[PDB]
């Protein structure tokens, strides 16, 4: 019923009607956008945090640890 | 106790210890990675559906409706 279920319960792409594919695309395009928003929020948080740590002198964290988020 | 709450509840960035800074960066970084993976999955699906629709033709949709996902 949900896009996920329909998509998942399909073994053959060609069995899907155009109405289905249209509906699925819109659904996934919608989600993709909601997911990207979430990514950007995470990136912002990571961003603010890395600047705060750098502001304090980097602690004793090497530049590469800061850039790779190894901790 | 969850990162979501410690972070949502912080008024002043400078009030956060360095220990908790590192914890939050670590949590959000991994979250960022998981979210990016889903994005990529969605894009993979939109890609598969868009190819399928193109393959069939039928002028069901105009090039700009396929491209902007205007159903
Ligand atoms: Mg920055
Ligand atoms: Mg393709």
């Amino acid at each position: 019923e949900s896009a996920e279920e329909v998509w998942g319960g399909t073994e053959d792409l060609t069995s899907l009607s155009v109405e289905e594919l249209k509906g699925l695309m819109a659904r996934f395009d919608e989600e993709e956008k909601r997911i990207s928003y979430r990514r950007r929020v995470m990136q912002g948080r990571i961003d603010v945090i890395r600047a705060e740590i750098v502001r304090r002198g980097g602690a004793v964290l090497s530049p590469e640890e800061l850039a790779r988020v190894l901790m």
